[PDB]
């Protein structure tokens, strides 16, 4: 069997800026890519980041890394629109959803005409808003548009529930839901290490009336800002997440991960993107786990998912 | 060869809540995904969990992680409906099978219309019930609907048969069968470390009339509840299982794993989903190993698989 | 879903001699192959090298390894023509390009008729010459014919820029360009460890007028010959490179690697194969990074790429 | 904290011939060594095999590889006497135990004087005989002298019990015991895939009176000879085993592996080395699992372990 291009995986990066360059480096070492295409409106930083990354191969599982546009854009198995991103930070704001939504067109339309047929994976803030955005333009169904969000707020959470105690991460379970900052509510009602559970039977009850808890998610959600100093680089933690997430869909792991899905009354919030522990495989997401939120984390959810449906509604008015 | 989207793996997570966010993190690091799409009825927690996970990439094998709906839902190679989950806990109850079964429609129908053609991987409790559920709506054959179950009760079991002795996990063999809690019966009749076997030749016989055994599965099946305290987070152990399981189908490993399959008189229980050590590869499951259950673990099985066929029957009555 | 052959990766080795047997061993352990087919004009060394490699599986990610010909030659995802090699050594000589070019026909034609549709990956010296050769017969486009070259001269370079200092490899950046021996010029003008740079700001300027440098590439390019003694085995270093490279295309990593690409005025050398830091993914290569060579490494390039265009021209005269 | 040599692992290879060069290549890629020292009575093949292996590092976890003698011989964490080997093949013969036993002195004494304090790992045939040999000279206790043997006869066995059926290796359990060829007896009485068992309940009983079985260990133990043709290279399968085994002791995995241990009435064979499924960790072996051999595999054992105690006795008469 003859003339070639042995891939049978493809991934397209749409930002060889920070997050992207890192997503790249990981995808190179963790070894989850069989040809990687790197875009962003420059070309210089991409012939550079390639002749580096591609040098960084005799110590890793081989591929080919280039620089793209959107011709080399089909043959893909994943597309990652990693910080196809505007400038007003995050905390699902209002008019942010504008300054993107044309640099979300300028790059969603031509990765479609060539013959996309995969999963989009938009980690480009504000996320929840965005993946609804990335949905509506693409025509692409209620899963192939995978969001992101939650992933990098739980990973944090975990590793403060961590260091408090001794237990390794990857043991230690608990989520975050809603969006990404300013809304979030830790599902403490789940919260476990080792099959245990924090404060129903053992560590006792409330949050604010005891001295101890909560404090450490008043510095998980604030934990971006606190490194929107020393570089600006909330850029590792995320890229290393877009890799877990990306290895999961594509390796076909029938995994478990929080990521802004599409909500059909897999709560009662419906027709936003906001997110939750869902299950992702090659095709896209298949089945969204829903959570007894107690009575309070039900509220907290209900008033996240409301504050989108106002930034999601004042903006899906396309004609730039 | 031109315009792009190098994937050739795809995974769709349907709950970027707890289990999902974790399934995600793993799939990012263990490196089994080539584009991951993250859903759940929010959008906020998903643009968040993405711009984290996708940051968490320069230290891992690259992809793209987004937020979905069900358009970006084909191109998939796996779908993981990870805690597409209602609120009454687990122990295959009765009416539980209702409060889901519409948030199992609200998310099974649109991951079908786009053109799903893969394996479903529902880890969304109660499992056994559910994957029959996920079967009947999908039309999708008696394997492509992979269940879950058993996996996270054997992994526990193993690691108490473990710590008792010294032997590493991954040595140490023994299963659990039936469902998930309140029915289970450890196949002690298999039970080995090192090619040995526990209590036919060496460690002597019965269970309850000696002092020693059993006790430690009276705290494997109870081992969920005991961390339905300290968080609620029976959320790591599982996600790390949906990864083994997910790497297996998709990497095409012709593996061995317990997971709620479909029973044709691969016992005599037939036409539930309940489960057993079966064998899974890219396509789906191919061949279900059946076990000389002795005379007692035959009974125990027979009366698990009965207690579904009453929760499975009082509920498959679809029209919400 | 029924009757089987779960692969969805395929790799065909066209030399179960040295380099090949090693490429094999790696591909077995690093775990980048889902069925491997092994050829070379014998059959004995291949039923041998298989019933070894295939034994070397309970400690690795499973597949199937056989012995081929060119019927079992489609279904492939990569073909590696690993030392489809004649006897006059390397340093892109002249008439070498003859003694191959019929054992490059004897094996390129029948891996085409069966229905090849992938990437060729020829690491069979002289390389640059060869992949133009492997191109012209195949009809297969300007990427699916991936070369090799450069990879194993940079990896060396790196690990002398290394041991001098302390810094690990995989940190340490710098390339080699041109071909493979006797032409090469290290892009010192890039050359960095840690974001630093060697001798523009810190370590001062020239090469030959100071005492120190250069010396250690007068023993990188000579570093083949110096192990064309103690065995002849310039056979590990390379095979471990065909693995990085091979994992890259196929895993779809949108990577960065030097490998003889095809030059369209991605310099001004055009219509040879000579090479540079390019970017490779499943499909083939997508986008070739080009380098400000300064004023001298521009010359050095220009007079590599000239010395082919004389061995490339005196020989593409096919009719054996 | 100052002036350096960050290792905290050390491994010494005592044959940079075939098996060794391979053990090396693996230890380089699987990444289980933090400085490797390579010996064998040459020096040429070792400066060669190093300036290859050490080139084969920008695609792997860094170390330092040299060429030794026995000064650079302490600081070690393991010593592997990999084919410190004479010429009459294997099948624990008689006088073989002579032609070694002085090239087992010529190399055991000086890796002792420097201040060895670890595990010996002799995979140098005949093994069983040898590790008793390597014991008696060293003074080193009844575990730190780890043998080898069995490992590469079970791995084979497994992968014929395999290919017959579909199940991946690493599932599939069953051992081999005794020595290494011409004595061996498969513990079929254990023999399982998936928790099942071959021929007590399902596949029916005897061996020779049915047509089917046995045949495929009449070509596991003969499976060396059959590649003592096509090269001679029973050299991969083994080296990839000395890696599993070596990662196990040193990573401290409290693992399970067959390897010629020391038998105290962990049967009734006592005071040979012959072997069985034992358990190995950093220090050495801790606890040897013993097996209900039925009534026949008891005999077969008893008459392996007898045929040493005649080659082990006619030779431990040291004074060359
Ligand atoms: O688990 P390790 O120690 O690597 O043993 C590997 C070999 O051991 C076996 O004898 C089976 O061991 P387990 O049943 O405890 O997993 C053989 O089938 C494997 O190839
Ligand atoms: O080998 P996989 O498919 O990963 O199964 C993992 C689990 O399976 C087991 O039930 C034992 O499987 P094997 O005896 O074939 O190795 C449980 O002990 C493990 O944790």
């Amino acid at each position: 069997a003859s003339i070639t291009d042995k891939d049978h995986q493809k991934v397209i990066l749409v930002g060889d800026g920070a997050v992207g360059s890192s997503y790249a480096f990981a995808m190179v070492l963790q070894g989850i890519a069989q040809e990687i295409g790197i875009v962003d409106i420059f070309k210089d930083k991409t012939k550079g980041d390639a002749i580096d990354l591609s040098n960084a191969l005799p110590f890793t599982s081989p591929k080919k890394i280039y620089s793209a546009e959107y011709s080399d854009a089909k043959d893909a198995d994943l597309v990652v629109i990693t910080a196809g991103a505007p400038k007003q930070p995050g905390e699902t704001r209002l008019d942010l959803v504008n300054k993107n939504l044309k640099i979300l067109k300028s790059i969603v339309d031509p990765i479609v005409d060539s013959g996309f047929n995969l999963i989009f994976l938009v980690a480009a803030n504000p996320v929840d808003i965005l993946t609804y955005a990335t949905w509506k333009l693409s025509g692409f169904p209620k899963n192939r548009v995978v969001g992101s969000g939650t992933s990098l707020d739980t990973a944090r959470f975990r590793q403060s529930i961590a260091e408090m105690v001794n237990v390794d991460a990857r043991s230690v379970h608990a989520y975050i839901m809603g969006e990404h900052g300013d809304t979030e509510f830790p599902v403490w009602s789940h919260a476990n290490i080792g099959g245990v559970t924090i404060a129903e039977w053992v560590k006792a009850h409330p949050e604010i009336k005891e001295d101890k808890l909560v404090k450490m998610f008043e510095d998980v959600r604030d934990a971006a800002y606190e490194i929107i100093k020393l570089k600006g680089a909330t850029f590792y933690g995320i890229a290393t997440a877009l890799a877990r997430i990306s290895k999961a869909i594509l390796n076909d792991e029938n995994a478990v991960l929080p990521l802004s899905v599409y909500m059909d009354g897999q709560y009662g919030i419906n027709d936003l993107y906001i997110g939750t522990p869902a299950v992702i495989n090659r095709n896209g997401i298949q089945n969204i786990l829903e959570i007894p939120l107690t009575d309070h984390e039900e509220e907290s959810m209900q008033k996240s998912a409301s504050q989108l449906k106002k930034v999601l509604t004042d903006a899906f008015a396309k004609n730039d």
